[PDB]
């Protein structure tokens, strides 16, 4: 077998004001670094000995494997960033209010846009609050693809399809190599992983739960693909939240 | 064909408020140190600097030090490495010990020839050290460039020169040669090798270089990667030399 973390960053203010993120590069608030905290205690007190971290470019995502790092005392751990973990690209709906978009279109319609496998939300346009703040950022000029090949609206599926090669190339060679990794990711990108590892259908990955703050160990074959459902470690007083 | 390129050394801890040798010590800063960082960081951003890289040494106090600064900048994602190479000089059995009485007991003028000489070895460090285990027993010094009993026990100046050096030339100087800005979060003794590499310094001059704490080092190189003048400090003038005269008093007596 081979053992693999991830895991998913805490709290931001906007995840209190409920509104959508997404691409934006909006921080983590005092319980959001607490729980990261948190969550490194609980590593340490597992004697979690990392080898390799990998993030997205947002830096709730990169906060959350540094506080984790040292709480473990790892920081001299190679730490990796790629687009290709960042949350899920929510096009027009960014930093708008979620219960005052269901006010707009219904919550049918909003339901649908978080919890589908296949479906698209409006593209953000030049328009928008934040277009710039996302496109004329220097960390995506730097990018393996470029600029105006970014997508600017995601499903679900989408996530997966930008975020497989990131896993065939750079992550699945160090898990086969031995290297215990730890992934900072997100709430979408961390779905799309489990979904190709547990080949979860099209249908039960929208069911899928995730908490934040926890860990999520799970356990491959040489095949890389997974030999059980992804187990939740820590102090199993963990069973919070799920709205 | 003229390169910039920024080099600094982290602030303050713990040992340092006790005025002790640190060296592989893996001490963390303390939240003066931590302010240090910060300011570095907001400079910086006056400057408008946008990083590309950043190297570091395996010491948490210089990764703590990079980590912060990129907060300060908004640039969390620019990537980092660490490496041994990049660490504070090796200080042997001096490690732990009181800077003001090694002068009392041998004199100021031969910690002055300890702390800031080319070829002067420290006396090497022996199991009997209170922090040799948890030196040589740290993870971080396994997979390596070097063989775990092949790192040293004591180490000059000229010691760090030949470990850091390979780093530069390998890792560090190809990706200025690309046109990339580089920081590079480092200490006293590896800051200096590398200056005294980078500008041609004479084995009788590294002496009188010291390093401020927390205070950015900008680099002015040529196509061939060598200094155009010598290095320069960013801050106010009379504060840095007045956080100079600071570090050279560390081993001068009452």
């Amino acid at each position: 077998k081979y053992k693999l973390i991830m895991l998913r960053h805490g709290e931001g203010a906007w995840n209190k004001e409920n509104r959508f993120c997404s691409w934006v590069d909006q921080k983590l608030n005092s319980e959001g670094m607490e729980e990261a905290r948190n969550c490194g205690k609980q590593l340490k007190a597992l004697n979690f000995e990392f080898d390799l971290v990998f993030t997205s470019v947002l830096n709730r995502s990169i906060h959350t494997a540094w506080l984790i790092l040292e709480e473990l005392g790892q920081e001299w751990v190679p730490v990796e960033s790629s687009w290709r973990l960042n949350e899920r690209h929510y096009g027009a709906l960014i930093g708008l209010n979620r219960e005052q978009m269901a006010l707009n279109h219904g919550e049918e319609q909003v339901r649908l846009w978080r919890r589908s496998y296949n479906v698209t939300p409006p593209p953000i346009e030049e328009s928008h609050p934040y277009y710039q703040e996302i496109y004329n950022d220097r960390r995506y000029k730097v990018c393996d693809v470029p600029l105006d090949q970014l997508p600017r609206s995601e499903s679900l599926k989408d996530v997966l399809e930008r975020l497989l090669p990131y896993w065939n190339e750079r992550i699945a060679p160090e898990v086969l190599r031995g290297k215990t990794i730890l992934i900072s990711a997100h709430g979408n990108s961390s779905r799309a992983l489990l979904k190709h590892l547990e080949g979860i259908s099209d249908e039960d990955i929208i069911n899928i739960t995730l908490p934040t703050g926890v860990p999520i160990l799970l356990e491959l074959d040489e095949n890389l693909r997974a030999v059980g459902p992804h187990q939740f470690l820590g102090d199993q007083e963990a069973i919070q939240a799920a709205i």
